[PDB]
């Protein structure tokens, strides 16, 4: 017998959005300089031919795939001119994000003790390193497959891919071949870039604040333990694990909405709910920023 | 000169060019499956690119040209397949899939207070197999087409702006009330969505649905008696329908086999019991509850 599945290339779509810039005044088409998209790591993506939707609105697309779950700054050099001859003496700047706006998904736990694999995968998929995880061949292939088809897979196909991925993760050295484990083991199998706060600073918060540039994910192994409110730079906090005692859940933020994902249960949460999350066993162990 | 930036990921076209996969129950001999056939819900054959074997059990191919959106497609593996155990297939094998989203639906705010009908109709139209024909029709206001294309991939703020523009352009149309509450059918008339009046020839709504022309997907239920969820025929292909609670419209839409109730901006997942409990008409008024039903 045969089973048919459809895998739409929507992730790659998220990597080549169609950006649109609307201006306060009518702009002269030939004043528009070359627009550059720039990332938090310094890399610049070029912008394709400009299409004018109105005397004020222009539309373009990155020349090359942008990174996933990454923030990008649109830089319009100085020199644009209005239809009245005015000029912009300053580079104009805006921003956007290559992340999904739809709500997170739930990953089943058919093992009974696969909480930690699911939580770690939830934190990784919402991670700025998802593209970097997906390119490392040393990573089990099935995990990469689950992480690329995450948002766009039938639940049935997501469930089969998850079974195969859990199988391949337990097959690794770092991860238990059976039974429960730790989020850190799965992240190490994923080759996720983390910043141990023991390296460096004296506490977790100071290492997060006084960390090298472009450090997004932190592993909190210093003292004191932190709660949600203690996490620095809340404006960029996008994911973090929470440990309820032999059970891991994920807290992941999408399009300004926080969600709590316990295996296959996605439930939306507000900031006040999060602020009640205590720190005591470490509660928050991995904190992922954008 | 200041700027406002928006990001619209090309998710709609992505759904129209999927990569299809067939997994088999047993290891298959690579040379036993030489040609697979893709066919559309109208029977037309769609051309397919090279066949790729990802494993002894899994094959992967891709449409040559964009498929239609929110549309069903049937895959046939011809007879002659052979397993590694010598077995053979005396009959052509068949499966199916649809180019529709698996993501959960979105919510549309109602700042008007009486724009329930616009939101409900747009929700039904976006889950329609005729979405491509609506988006290509120049007679439909351009803001509405933009909203219907950016439905799944737009920021909540950007979707809200698009919705304001779409409601504005809709109320301006002849079909739709310039102000105040209204009816789903007026929005469908503006969108020019193909509808099949069951009052037209048939004796019941359901019998008109069953004995309808081929490839009739959207129905306007204007015969007697009114139908409940259970009375609607062919539940297996039902993907959307409206529900009217008395001057207030909600939508019921199915995605990846899961039904959702969208009351303006409130998306809530529902089970079969909730639907089977939905009444067919109000006792005092006598008003039809479900009037538009959309199939795949």
């Amino acid at each position: 017998a045969v089973v048919a599945t459809r895998v739409p290339p929507t992730h790659a779509a998220l990597r080549r959005p169609t950006i649109e810039l609307e201006f306060d005044r009518a702009i002269e088409p030939g004043s528009v300089p070359h627009i550059v998209l720039r990332a938090d790591d310094g890399t610049s993506v070029a912008v394709g031919p400009l299409s004018w939707l109105s005397d004020r609105r222009i539309a373009f697309a990155p020349r090359k795939p942008l990174k996933s779950n990454s923030r990008y700054e649109i830089m319009v050099p100085a020199g644009i001119r209005s239809t009245t001859g005015e000029r912009s003496t300053h580079p104009l700047t805006s921003s956007f994000d290559t992340a999904p706006v739809t709500p997170p998904r739930g990953l089943p736990n058919l093992d009974g003790a696969s909480c930690f694999i699911n939580t770690a995968l939830q934190l990784a998929v919402h991670s700025s390193a998802l593209d970097d995880i997906l390119s490392n061949e040393a990573v089990p292939p099935a995990v990469r497959t689950l992480l690329e088809d995450y948002d766009a897979a039938s639940a049935d196909a997501l469930d089969a891919q998850l079974a195969a991925a859990v199988a391949a993760l337990r097959a690794t050295p770092e991860v238990p071949d059976s039974g429960p484990g730790q989020t850190l083991e799965v992240m190490q199998a994923l080759r996720m870039p983390l910043y141990d706060t023991s390296s460096a600073a004296k506490n977790n918060a100071d290492a997060i604040r006084h960390a090298p540039p472009n450090t997004k994910a932190f592993f909190l192994n210093s003292y004191p333990p932190l709660s949600y409110a203690d996490l620095p730079n809340h404006d960029r906090l996008v994911a973090f694990d929470y440990s309820t005692g032999g059970h891991y859940v994920a807290y992941v933020k999408r399009d300004g909405i926080w969600y709590r994902i316990d295996d296959a249960q996605v439930s939306a949460v507000n900031e006040q709910d999060l602020l009640a999350l205590p720190a005591f066993s470490v509660s928050i162990e991995i904190a992922i920023y954008r």
